């Protein structure tokens, strides 16, 4: 059948929130109040791939708009970008590999791994305004858990 979807929206566990930074890239800033319409509205596709109990494949594409968060190399590194797609043919079930993220669920947060590069994850510095980012390295300074609050 379709594939499956939800909307909604990530904090970083600073509890910052992501808007748009241009038109392919996204950033993560403290927000509150008026500024929270500014926040970025994803739709979560429950896609193909490997799955267990805590560990869901899914893709991150922008609310009503044909912009995926993929995982490609660039300049030679596992890196993050916002990529277009035909909007006749997306979501869809099997979505390509860059596309593809494991939510994983750790001690109450979730952490989103690269499927296409294997502990990658989806980042934020703890500065404010700064690049989500594809993040090799987890318990430093970068940030790689997050909390997810469901839209209608």
């Amino acid at each position: 059948a379709p594939v499956r979807s939800l909307n909604c929206t990530l904090r970083d566990s600073q509890q910052k929130s992501l808007v748009m930074s241009g038109p392919y890239e996204l950033k993560a800033l403290h927000l509150q109040g008026q500024d929270m319409e500014q926040q970025v509205v994803f739709s979560m596709s429950f896609v193909q791939g490997e799955e267990s109990n805590d560990k869901i494949p899914v893709a991150l594409g922008l609310k009503e708009k044909n912009l995926y968060l993929s995982c490609v190399l660039k300049d030679d590194k596992p890196t993050l970008q916002l990529e277009s797609v035909d909007p006749k043919n997306y979501p869809k079930k099997k979505m390509e590999k860059r596309f593809v993220f494991n939510k994983i669920e750790i001690n109450n947060k979730l952490e989103f791994e690269s499927a296409q590069f294997p502990n990658w994850y989806i980042s934020t510095s703890q500065a404010e305004n700064m690049p989500v980012f594809l993040g090799g390295t987890k318990g430093g300074q970068d940030i790689t858990d997050f909390t997810m609050q469901f839209v209608s």
